[PDB]
C-alpha cells in the first residue's frame, strides 16, 4: 500500500500533460492541477491509518494487506463491504464530488482477473507469434496490486487509417499504435491507463487494443480539458473549487511502443462485443451506488434550505421534500434488490445483478435534473445575489448584511454558505462537469433503454409475457403463427 | 379449511345485501354476484388440492394444516413464501382483477394477534365494566382460523349525533352501535366484518370501535355499487367481466349489537393514531406486490400488443417499452428492498420495511395511470372498433373481417382478443373499478407524500440530513440556532 | 333545410347496419342507435329556429338561407363566426360527448369544393373515359347545400387482391369498388358517405377513390361497433348514455357500384400524398376548438368538485386547479393564435394556420390523460362507491345516505351527481370512446411530432435556425460544407 | 436621444459600486464591468442609427424623435411594433443573455405615467404637507424622455426599525430613507433607481415608498454579486462572457435623502397591492416575449447541432426536436393571443391580456429546465472535453484534433463551437446567471398559480364554471347551498 508523498512522487515521471491547452510541467505544484492531486494523496493516506483498517483495507491471498480498491468480492457479504467502501469514499468526497478515485477506476479490472483465459483464448494476433495474453493478465494483476498503481480506464473511441488508436507494427518485442483515445477521468492523476474498445459499427481488427500503458510513455500526450480549480479563491465564497478538480480528457498516441507483457487482447472485433461489457457492469455498480449517495446529499440539502428559509411547513414544499425523498429510496432500493440478486460469476465473483443497477442508473439519468431543479427552486433569489466573504468582513455594509440576510435562526452567513454550497455544484462550470461526467458515464439512458429490450429476460418470446400469454390463452409466437397460417390454409381470400 | 361448497353455503345465511339498489335474495345465485361468489368458491378448493399444497397451505402451532391466509411470518423467509402466496393468487386472477379474496382481506389482522394487549390496555370502558380484550383477540383468532372464516375490513369512516358509526348503549351482554361504515370491499362474500376507525381530527371516545361483526346479524345492511358483472355477455367479447365483479359497498348499522367477546377495542381515540396504521402495513405489502405483478401483466400485454401489430421494432416503440420493463423493475426492487431490510416486530412477527413498501406504492401510484396510457397508446384504432365475436361468425361478412383485420402471424380473432383485453381492463366501468380501487386504497399517494415527512428518519435533524450537515461543517438546529443568537448578542441592530 | 323529422325520415332507407354484430332494422327506433337519431334531429330543428339564426345559419351565393354547417369561410371574421358556431355545438352537446354531427363532418368537403380543379387535372381513369371530376365536386356542392344532407368521412384504410376498397371495374356509366374502409363515425345517422384515403406505402392506382357514396347503396354494409347506450337506465344515475351513443364503424363495399357524377378522383396515389390533408386541416380546426371546450368543461368541474368536498382551499388543491385552468387557457391560446395567423388560399378560403393547429392538438393529446387523472383524484373514493337513485330513494337507509353523503352546501344527491358525471365521461366504456376516438382523430400525436419536422420552416436551413446560425457566425449547410471540405484539402491526414 | 459616449460619461459620476466585494474606481474601464457597458452604449448608438429608424424610434407628442425604450403604445399596431422592437433587442443580444438593457427596465413605468392620479389620491404623507406626486410622475416622465436617462427598478424586500428600507425623517424639502432594497438588475449602469414595494403582510406606512433616485446620490451603496465577465478570454473558448455580464445586485439607503419632487407615493401600504402589479405587467410582457426568442434559439441550437452529429435523423431525435418546436410555437401563441386579447386602459393604453402573458410565462418556467437538459443530452460527451483555441493551434496535434473531432460536413472548430455556445449560456457560472434571472424574475411559478385562482375569472362562481354547471342543472353555489338547507330542514337526522 503505497504513501500519499509515494503517489505524488510517482507522478513526477516527465508525463506529457496539456490542461486548457497549456503543457503542465509538474502536475503535484500547478495550480491547475494541484488540489486534486493532494486529494488523491490524502486517499493513499486514510488506507494506511489504522482508524479505518475495518472499512478500507483486507488481507489478499498472499497474506498481504492491501486497499479495498483492489478486493474482488466471493459472495453477498464481500458485495456488501464494498458497497460500505464506495459509500466510505463517496462520503468523503461530499457526496461523490470527485467521482473516479482508484476505487472507482480499478472496478474496470475485476472482469478480467476473473476470466482472462477468453482474452487469449479469442485474440488474433500476426506472423504466428504466440503471446499469453491470460498469463499477462494474471501478471499484470499481481504487479499493480502488490505496488498499489493507479490506473484509468480508456475505452471511448472518436466517432468517425481512422484517427482512432490503431495497431500500425506488430513485432517480437510488441506492438506500436498510433491516433486518439476519446475519453477518460483523471487522466494526469494516474500511473497507467487501461486502454479498450467497446464494439462499433466497423470496427477493424487493428482498432480492437486492450492494454495497459504507463502514463509516461514515449509519445504518449494527456489532451485534458480546463482547470476549474481554483486554489486562490476563498473557501467560503467557492468550498467546492478550493479543493481541486478531477480533470477529463482525450489522449493522443504518437507510435507509442506497448511490450507483450502489457498487452491483454488484440485483434478481435467480437471480443469487444461482450467482454468489456462485462467491465462497464462494475462501473455501473459503483456509479449507481454514488448515486444513492447524491440523491441523499441533495435531500439533505433541501432540509437543509428549507428550514432555513421557513418554507418546510408550507404543504407544497412539503410535497417536494417527499418526492425528493423518493428520488433517494428509489436510488437506494435498486442497490438493494441487485446485490440481494446477485450471483457468483464461472470464475467465482459475487456479481450485483446488472437488471437491476441499470434499470437504477436509468431512474437517476431520468429525474435528477428534476432533482437539481427542484433543489434550486427552494433557493429563490438567494442564488442569484449571496455576498462573498469579502461583502460581509466589509467594516460598515458588512454588519448590515448580516442584519438584512439573517434567519430566525440561523445567521446570514451559515445560510448563505447553504446557497453557496448549492451554488458551486450546480451553478458553476466546476459543478457542471459533476452532472455532465454523471450524464454521459457508460452506458446512457437512450442506450440503457434500448440495451434493455436486446435482452433475452426481456423477449417476446421471454417469461416477462407469460402472465400475459396465460390470460390470453396463447402458446409462443410460433404456436399463433400456426393458428394464423392454418385459418389461410382453411379459406380462400 | 373449508371447502368451496361450504363457502357457498355459508353465504345463504340472510344476509340483507343491497346491489345497484336492488335486494339480493341469494348471493350466490342471482346473475350480479355469483360469478364472484363462484371465484372465492374455487379459491377455497385449490387450497384443498394436494397439487398445491406447498405454496397454499402450511401446519399450525396447534398441529393442524390451515391455509396461508393464516401464516404469521416469523422470519425473513417466512415473508418470502408469503410473498409466492400472494403472487399465485394475483396471477390465478390474471393480474389480480379481485384484489380482495380472503389472502389480501385478513392481513389486517396479523398486527392485533401479534400485539394484542395494548387494545385492552388502551380501551376506554363504561360503568366499570371489565373486559378482556386482548383474550377476545386471542379467541377470535382461534376460531376464524380454526373455521376458516371470511373476513372483510371496514375501517373508513364518512366525512362530515354523527352519521357515523358509534356506540350508543353498552351493557352487561355487549354494546349497540348506529350508524355508516363508508366503505370496505367483498362485503356481501364474506361471512363477517372486521370493523374499525382511522384517527381523524374531532373522532370522539363512542366512535371508537373495533370489532368482529357477523355479515346477517340483525340490523346490519350492506350498500353494495352496482355489478358491472356481465354473465351472459360471450367470454370472447367480455373475457373478464364474465367471471365476476367483486363489490364495494357501505354498510349502515342500525342499533346493531355486538357481544363483549367480540369487541377488540373501544373508547380511546388516540389507540386510533397508531395502531391501524400498523394493521394497515400488511395490506400495502400485499396490495404493493400486486403492483408489481400488474405492472408485469402490462408489460407482457405490450409486447404481445406491438409484436402483434409490428412495431416492436420502431426504436421510439422500443424506447417505451423499455419505461414499461422499468415500471415494473422498479415495483419488484422496492419489494425486494422491502422484505431484506424488514425486522422483528416485539411479538416476533417479521415485518417487511414500510418505508420501501409505501414508497414502491407511491412509485405505483404516480405513473400507473402513464403506464396504462402508454399501453393504449400502442393500439391505435383496434381499440375504438374491434369486431364481436358476432361479427366474426357472420357468414359471409365474417370471414372478410378474418381476412381485413389479421396480422402477418397472428389471425385477426387472436389480434382482436388483445385489444380486447386491454379494453375490458382500462376502458369499461368493470375495469375503471380495479384502477380506482387501487388508486384509493389505504394511504393515496398525496398522504404517502405527508407522512413520509413526518417520519423520523427524515426530519430536519434526522440522519438523512447528516451527510449535508458534514459538508456545510454544521452542527443540528440548536448548534446552528445558538450561533445565529450570539451573533445578534454580539452586535446592535 | 331540413326538419328533425325529413332528417328521421331519411335514415328509413333500407340501409344495412350492424351493431355489436346485431343487423339493426330501423335506426330511429331501435333502442341501441334512437337517442343518437333524435339528438341529431333535435340538431336540425334548432337550426330552424329563429332565436338561433345569427349564429346558425347564413344566406348563400345563391340567395337561399342555409345552415352554417355549409359556410366556407372567406375571412378571419368569417372564420371566427365559425369558431362560435362550433362552440355553441361543443356547448349544446355538454362539453362534447359528440364529436361528429354535420358541423364536425361536413368540414372536410370544404377544402374540395374550394380547389377541385387537381381532383380531376391528376386523376388517372381508364380506356380512355374522360370525367368531369371538377364538375362533379362542384354539382356535388350544389345537391348536397341544398338539399342539406348529411355525409361522413371514411378515409382510413386496413393496415395490411387486398382487403382494402379498390376498383374492380370501370364502365360508361360508373365504378364497381369491393373490399372494406376501416373506420368512420356517425354511419348509422348520415345519408352518404365521402369515401377517401390517405396515402400509405404501396397504395396502387385501384386503390385510390375519392367520391359520394349512399349509405343505403346495394352491396354497402355498415359494421359498428356495439352501443353503449342505455335508454333505459335512470338519467341520474347515467346522465350521458341514456342521451345515445355516436356509434363508429367499419363499411364493407361488396361490388358497390358508384356513378361517375358521384366519383371526385380516382387512379392517382401521388395525389394522396397532399390533398386529403388539406381537407383534414379542416376537421383538425374543429376538433381542436373542441379540445378548448373540453378543457373549459373539466375545470368547471373541478372547481364544482372541489369546492363541493371542501378542498379547494388546500395549497396542493389550488396549484393542481391552476394547471388545469392553464391546460384551458393553452388549448385556447393555440385556437386564437391559428385564426389570427391565417391566411386565403387560392380560392379565396380563410383558413386557420396549421402550425397553431397541430401544436395546440399536440398539446392536448399530450396532457389529456392527465387532466383527466387529476380530475379523479379529486373525487377520491367517492367514485368507487356512489349510490344510486335507487339507493337514495329507498324509503328507510336512502334518507340516511341523504344525511351521511351530504356537504356543508350541497345536498347528497347533488354531490354524487358531480361524481356521477365525471364517472359517466372518464370511467364507462360509454365515455372511454371519447376518450379513444380525440386520441386516435385524423393525425395522433407521434404522427404530428413527425409531420412537424418535415415543415419547411423547420428544416435545418429554414428560418427557425437563422438566430442560431447568426449567434455562430454560420453560413447555412453548404457554406459550412465548403469550410470543412477546404480544411481537408488544406491538410494531409 | 444620447449617445453611446454620453452615457458611458454619465456612468463616471463618483457611485459607489461593490462587485464580488471590490470598489469599482470606473465601471466604464473596469474589466469586470466595462464590456456590459460598451454593449448598453452600443444600445444607444443603434438607437441613432437611420438605418434602424423605423424599428427603433418614434416621434413624440411634443414632436420630437425618441427611443422606442419611451413608447407607450395606444392601440393592438403600437403593442406589435413595441413587440417587434423588443424582438429586435432579444436578436441583437443573441437570443437574450442581457435581459435588462433600458428597453426591458423602463416598461415598469409605463403604468404609472398612464394613470398618476391614484399614486397622490392614496398617498400618506406627515405633517400636514400636501405633494403633488401625480405632477412628480408627469414631470418625471418629461425629463426622463427628453433627457433619454437609463433608469431600473428595484422593488423586492429583504425577508424578514426593520432592515428593509423605509422613511426614518419627513421635512419641508423631501425624505430621508435607510436600509437595503433587496434586488435590481444593471444596477452599476444606469443613472437612476426607481425604488418601491410590492405589498407584503406586516409592511407599514414608512416602508412604503415609491421614487426616483440618482444612483451617485449620497450614502447609496451598489453591492452587486461577482462579475462573471471574462474580457481576456479568447472568443472561441468564451464567446458570450467575453462580452460582458448584466450584474445584479441589492443596495443600501444610509440615510439618503430623496427630494420631494422625487417621490411618486409614500405611506399607504394597500396601495401596494395594486398598483405595482399593474407595473410589472408591462414587465412580464416583455420577459414573454423573449422566453419564445430564446426558445427559438435552443430549437435553432439544436438542429444544427443534431445535423452536425448525424443524429437528426434517428426518430427519437426528431421526436424530441419536434418538442423543442412546439415549445416554441406554445410560447409564441400565447404571445400572439395576449396581444390580440388587449385592451385598452382608461389612460389610454393597450395593455396585453395579463392572463395570456401569465400563463405563457408559467409554461415557459414550468418546462425550461427540461427543453435546456434535451439540448444538452443531444451534444453528449462534446460538453465534457472540447478543445480549446490552444489545443486546436497546437503545431503537431492541433491538426490531429481537427482530424479527429471534424464530422462529414463541418469542421472541427465550427462544431466545437456549438458545443461551447452551449456550455457558455447552460454549463457556466455567466450562463447559470441567465437561467436563474429567468426563474425568479417577478412573478416565479408557484406564485404564478396561487395568483390565478385568485383571479375573478376561475372563481367557483365565475363564468368558467357556466359550461359546467350548465351540463349539471345547478344554479350558482348561492342556489346549491340553499336546495341543500331546504333538504336538510325537510327531513329530521
Amino acid at each position: 500500500m503505497r504513501t500519499g508523498q509515494q503517489y505524488l512522487e510517482s507522478l513526477r515521471d516527465g508525463r506529457q500533460v496539456y490542461v486548457g491547452g497549456e503543457l503542465i510541467d509538474d502536475v503535484t505544484t500547478h495550480p491547475k492541477t494541484s488540489g486534486y492531486a493532494k486529494a488523491i494523496a490524502e486517499y493513499y493516506d486514510l488506507h494506511l491509518d489504522p482508524e479505518h483498517q475495518d472499512v478500507l483495507t483486507f488481507v489478499d491471498d498472499d497474506g498481504v494487506r492491501k486497499s479495498m480498491h483492489w478486493f474482488l468480492p466471493r459472495s453477498k457479504a464481500d458485495a456488501a463491504r464494498r458497497r460500505a467502501y464506495h459509500e466510505f469514499w463517496f462520503r468523503h468526497f461530499q457526496g461523490g464530488i470527485f467521482t473516479r478515485p482508484p476505487a472507482g477506476m480499478h472496478v474496470v479490472m475485476y472482469a478480467q482477473i476473473d476470466d482472462p483465459e477468453p482474452w487469449g483464448d479469442n485474440a488474433v494476433v500476426a506472423g504466428g507469434r504466440t503471446i499469453s495474453f491470460a498469463d499477462n493478465i494474471r501478471s499484470q494483476w499481481q504487479r499493480v496490486t502488490t505496488d498499489d498503481v493507479a490506473l484509468s480506464p480508456m475505452f471511448v473511441d472518436v466517432q468517425f487509417e481512422t484517427p482512432m488508436l490503431s495497431i500500425v507494427e506488430q513485432n517480437d518485442q510488441g506492438i506500436v499504435v498510433r491516433g486518439w483515445k476519446a475519453m477518460g477521468t483523471s487522466l494526469p492523476f494516474v500511473n497507467e491507463l487501461l486502454v479498450g474498445n467497446l464494439w462499433r459499427p466497423g470496427q477493424t481488427s487493428d482498432q480492437t487494443v486492450y492494454a495497459i500503458v504507463p502514463v509516461n510513455t514515449p509519445g504518449l500526450s494527456l489532451v485534458c480539458r480546463q482547470s476549474n480549480a481554483t486554489p486562490d479563491a476563498d473557501p467560503y465564497d467557492h468550498p467546492l473549487s478550493t479543493i481541486g478538480d478531477e480533470l477529463d480528457g482525450m489522449a493522443y498516441f504518437d507510435d507509442v511502443f506497448i511490450p507483450w507483457e502489457n498487452v491483454q487482447h488484440i485483434g478481435n472485433p467480437d471480443h469487444a462485443k461482450w467482454y468489456p461489457q462485462r467491465q462497464f457492469d462494475w462501473v455501473h455498480i459503483e456509479t449507481q451506488i454514488r448515486h444513492a449517495v447524491h440523491a441523499e446529499l441533495i435531500v439533505g440539502l433541501a432540509l437543509l434550505l428549507t428550514n432555513a428559509l421557513g418554507t418546510n411547513n408550507n404543504p407544497i414544499v412539503q410535497s417536494q421534500l417527499a418526492d425528493l425523498v423518493r428520488f433517494r429510496e428509489t436510488c437506494k432500493a435498486f442497490a438493494i434488490a441487485a446485490e440481494e440478486t446477485g450471483f457468483t460469476t464461472a470464475g467465482g465473483l459475487f456479481k450485483p445483478n446488472n437488471i437491476y443497477v441499470d434499470l437504477g442508473r436509468a431512474h437517476y439519468l431520468e429525474n435528477i435534473h428534476n432533482a437539481v431543479n427542484q433543489l434550486i427552486e427552494f433557493c429563490g433569489r438567494g442564488v442569484v445575489m449571496s455576498p462573498t466573504k469579502a461583502d460581509f468582513d466589509h467594516p460598515f455594509l458588512g454588519p448590515k448584511l448580516e442584519e438584512a440576510l439573517r434567519g430566525t435562526s440561523i445567521s446570514a452567513r451559515d445560510r448563505v454558505s447553504i446557497f453557496r454550497q448549492i451554488s458551486e455544484r450546480y451553478l458553476t462550470q466546476w459543478g457542471a462537469r459533476h452532472e455532465m461526467f454523471e450524464k454521459f458515464n457508460g452506458t446512457p439512458l437512450y442506450l440503457v433503454r434500448l440495451l434493455t429490450m436486446q435482452r433475452t429476460e426481456y423477449q417476446v418470446d421471454g417469461p416477462l409475457t407469460d402472465l400475459a400469454r396465460q390470460v390470453l390463452g396463447f402458446g409462443d409466437t410460433e404456436a399463433l403463427a400456426a393458428r394464423a397460417a392454418e385459418v389461410e390454409k382453411n379459406s380462400n381470400w
